[PDB]
């Protein structure tokens, strides 16, 4: 019910969290 980290599966109270979360995942900005 709240964006998930298809990576991690981490979930986030916001998505920002997700998107930079993702950095890390990769590079790609
Ligand atoms: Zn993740």
């Amino acid at each position: 019910r709240s964006f998930v980290c298809e990576v991690c599966t981490r979930a986030f109270a916001r998505q920002e969290h997700l998107k930079r979360h993702y950095r890390s995942h990769t590079n790609e900005k």
